[PDB]
């Protein structure tokens, strides 16, 4: 045991109601939106391949030039009903927004910095206005936070004189004092979602990055804090120097996520998986033929797969600068949202089954013992394995659409052969089990 004073504070789960309704809700939708909107990855005729909400670092813009654009944010067709409307029609559960990204650029009316959302030609408080909007259509809202901060001279990207420790003490004051703002202005806030926090500067400073997490906890009762805020008393980062998570859930797997065989200590602990539409863009970028672009059903594939392993998941968005999404952004959100209201209670409220993966697809179990087998890989044996753990058998088989009784053939001790249904679905379906665990 290495002693630590800013280490891991939660010991396994949390289980009040606030993190078991983080934990049930399991879909959520993520919106990048600041002023890396407006040039959309391109600069003085350069299109940048790097992420566009990047671009001030790709086009090394100074601040004031970069801030600038400020002066062209005037996003005319934006309608908070219209973006809440979306993503209820999407069945997301939750939405996190970015409030300020790295550029600095605040999406609220911020009292201590001048680079907000009050001075631009709109005017208007974008992420009241959304927090307003979601929650009448019962969605939570989480906020996604960036410590560093390309706009406040202040920011240090490490720490090698006194001067620069001086600096950096504002700069974490001038931090409370956002969060604090968002905190109080925003009440409903459910999670907050930290980025920027990986510098040496931070690093060093690991008891910020706790008093940040006890100081938002004691503002708003039953918070969630992702671990990409925490550095222990060594700069080691989301598992402290025990090897213990730091914050409420492990924030992570945005590329690849948790291997379902080799992976299963992910079962231990909340997490939640962020992903983008193409391979490596958050922010709207104008040019989406430059990478692969994730079709529908491999999104729903990685959303199954993350509830499948214990774990939320959540499809992020990139509005246009004119406050409307583009085409590719309403026609996924419409097809995930025509198949979770088919086969989304194998989805919501849903969590690790216990059984061993098998290629056909996914298992969910559900709240009264459900054991769901979502199908994305049909065999042309047109049965599908379900090998049970020692204990338990399948007693009935039900296509969950129309209720369907589905053939299951005892193969071996452990293993049976569940029957595909008598018509090909024609897309990624659900079979519910009806199983028992004996006594």
């Amino acid at each position: 045991e290495i002693p630590l004073k800013y280490g891991a504070t939660n010991e396994g789960k949390r289980q009040d109601p606030a993190m078991q309704k983080f934990r049930d809700n399991r879909l959520g939708a993520f919106i990048h939106w600041g002023l890396y909107a407006i040039p959309g990855g391109e600069w003085n005729g350069k299109v940048y391949g790097g992420a566009a909400e990047w671009l001030k670092s790709w086009a090394k813009v100074p601040a004031d030039e970069w801030l600038k654009l400020m002066d062209q944010w005037n996003p005319t067709k934006f309608d908070a009903k219209k973006w809440a409307k979306m993503a209820k029609e999407m069945g997301t559960k939750y939405v996190k927004i970015t409030t300020k990204h790295h550029e600095g650029f605040c999406l609220w009316p911020s009292k201590y910095t001048k680079y907000t959302v009050a001075n631009t030609p709109y005017k208007r408080d974008i992420l009241g206005e959304l927090v307003k909007a979601y929650n009448d259509e019962g969605i939570d809202v989480h906020f996604y936070f960036s410590v560093m901060d390309w706009s406040n001279p202040d920011y240090r990207y490490d720490i090698k004189s006194k001067e620069d420790s001086i600096a950096f003490s504002r700069f974490l004051e001038f931090t409370d004092n956002q969060l604090k703002e968002l905190a109080t202005r925003y009440p409903t806030v459910k999670d907050f979602w930290f980025d920027g926090t990986w510098d040496a500067s931070v690093k060093k400073n690991g008891w910020w990055t706790a008093h940040a997490e006890q100081m938002l906890k004691e503002l708003v009762p039953g918070v969630a804090i992702n671990s990409r805020l925490r550095a222990d008393d060594k700069g080691k980062r989301h598992f402290d120097s025990n090897g213990r998570l730091m914050g409420d859930y492990e924030s992570g797997y945005e590329r690849r996520l948790p291997d379902p065989v080799k992976d299963l200590k992910v079962t231990q602990w909340d997490w939640e998986a962020c992903m983008t539409i193409p391979e490596n863009q958050w922010g709207y970028h104008k040019d989406w033929s430059l990478s692969y672009v994730k079709t529908p059903i491999e999104v729903i594939d990685r959303i199954v797969h993350a509830v499948s392993m214990g774990g939320n998941m959540v499809v992020n968005f990139g509005p246009q600068a004119d406050g409307d999404f583009r085409p590719e952004e309403k026609a996924m959100a419409t097809a995930i949202g025509k198949w979770m209201n088919r086969y989304g209670k194998a989805v919501y409220a849903c969590d690790y089954a216990g059984f061993e993966k098998q290629d056909w697809g996914y298992y969910t179990r559900g709240k009264n013992d459900e054991v769901y087998m979502v199908v994305f890989n049909q065999p042309y044996s047109e049965r599908l394995i379900v090998k049970t753990p020692k204990g338990i058998t399948v007693e009935k088989a039900t296509l969950l659409t129309t209720g369907e009784d589905i053939t299951v053939v005892e193969t071996t001790r452990n293993e049976y052969n569940v029957s595909v249904p008598k018509k090909n679905p024609g897309e990624p379906y659900v079979i519910q089990l009806k199983v028992r665990a004996a006594k």
